[PDB]
DNA sequence: ACCGGGCCCTGCC
DNA sequence: GGCAGGGCCCGGT
């Protein structure tokens, strides 16, 4: 793909990405958001919080990057990927479809990349070095060694690629998920022959037929569906709207008179 | 345990973790703390932030966040339910000093817990509904299947504790690594016989012999802990001056003039 | 309400 | 610097 390829139709998907992050905030969706009651006298004072609506806004403010987080890479794997760069998904309906791809070992692959020379690559996409930890790793290896062993036609090789960073920020996890166990034993197996990992400006470039520029065309998308959806002004109300609607749903049981929290009220609530 | 005993215990505990928490700011440890570059200007508009300085205050403050519970799960764990409920820590030592734990399949258990009828249960504990994702439940369905199949005599059942909320509000990978699979195909094996899951009081109760307060009295640890700390005042320097420690990382390579970042530099920076 | 995924660190060696 | 673990959601349906 192109400069103006990439660009343009990373726009679009952004553009789409920023309206459902908005409308988490003007359908008021909260469901989703949960408290740890024991953290919460510790979290008050660590970050000099002077009320309860105080309180309220930092554990929204965190559920929203948290949300951010999670939508991204789902927006990458799910939207950018097939649309910008011709990555098959293995959704639902291309799985049924597609043999041998129904079986669950193909749990952990996102996309089948067909290249113009006939090579075929299976990719597992993650966002940076911290995504797994090592249980997932040991079951990425796991999934990954039955595709190898049971399924050698479906491709030619497994890339497992990392978003951002560089390769050498990553940490174990990606040696643990190639078989590469150096330390206490986990009973992985060696396949680094057959799984491949690329980070950062490398990934990007490895997607896109070695086009080095890419991860900046990437960005450039992004930050164009950033400016011309213009959300800076009408989000800080949106914003404090979301926070009034959660604090209204402790503010009249877990308050005293002085407006000091009956923590043990709010542990009541959560843990029964 | 009585409530004094669990009180009292639990304080000195969360007070070892406050400390290390502070010294997370007094130490300026801030190389763990990743950037996405591709969501920057995202993050800049929904939360309406004016330079490069208000992105990193943002970005701190949610890294502090991921920080805390992580730490605080590491607390229960480590900490906590050895000192305080006498639970059997399956770290290094104990799993080289105690057959058959050195195995991998044991690598998903926290603790054993020798109560005083003589019945013996493993725990695997999580904080809360969102900790794992299919990838861990499956993972978890194969080592506890393992251990209930190889390794029947290390004790009568194993339980899957969740600190806090209720079993209302779990998600469905608390089914899932029980071997209960209602949708697409995972292969995992029914062990619901074999492995339980207890959440808030409940798991607390559990824990304690049946004592119905005892979440409570681990709260009120917390909380004179937090109240004899006195951190409220002094870490508010200590945060801002976290803050300029992280920025110093990238302004020469990033900063305009106007104190606003170049957000292609800090795509170069972080992606090779 | 389901559900198949998505995501970011500490504390001690 | 390694490493055995620790932690929290979206979007389609
Ligand atoms: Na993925
Ligand atoms: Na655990």
């Amino acid at each position: 793909m192109n400069k103006q390829e990439v660009i343009l139709k990373v726009q679009e998907c952004a553009a789409w990405w920023i309206l459902e992050r908005q409308s988490k905030l003007t359908k008021l969706m909260s469901e989703t958001m949960s408290i740890n009651p024991f953290m919460t006298p510790f979290i008050f004072d660590y970050h000099s919080l002077n009320d309860f609506d105080e309180l309220v806004e930092a554990i929204i403010a965190k559920h929203l990057m948290t949300g951010h987080d999670t939508g991204f890479g789902k927006l990458i794997d799910e939207k950018i990927l097939p649309r910008v760069f011709g990555a098959y998904k293995l959704d639902k309906s291309y799985r049924a479809a597609n043999e041998p791809f129904i079986h669950p070992c193909f749990d952990e692959i996102d996309h089948v990349i067909q290249r113009d020379d006939g090579r075929i690559e299976l990719l597992s996409l993650k966002a940076g070095k911290w995504t797994i930890q090592l249980t997932m790793a040991v079951q990425l290896n796991k999934a990954f060694h039955e595709i190898i062993n049971n399924y050698p036609g479906v491709a030619d090789n497994i890339v497992v690629g990392v978003f951002y960073g560089n390769s050498h920020g990553l940490t174990d996890k990606y040696r643990i998920l190639r078989g590469i166990n150096t330390g206490a034993n986990h009973n992985v197996i060696d396949i680094r022959d057959k799984v491949h990992v690329y980070a950062g400006k490398e990934f990007w470039s490895w997607l896109n037929n070695g086009e080095a520029e890419t991860q900046h065309w990437v960005l450039e998308g992004i930050e164009r569906a950033v400016k011309e959806a213009d959300i800076k002004e009408k989000n800080k109300d949106l914003i404090e709207k979301f926070k009034e609607h959660v604090a209204k749903k402790y503010n009249e049981q877990v308050l005293n008179a002085d407006g000091t929290a009956q923590w043990h009220k709010l542990l009541e609530m959560i843990n029964e």
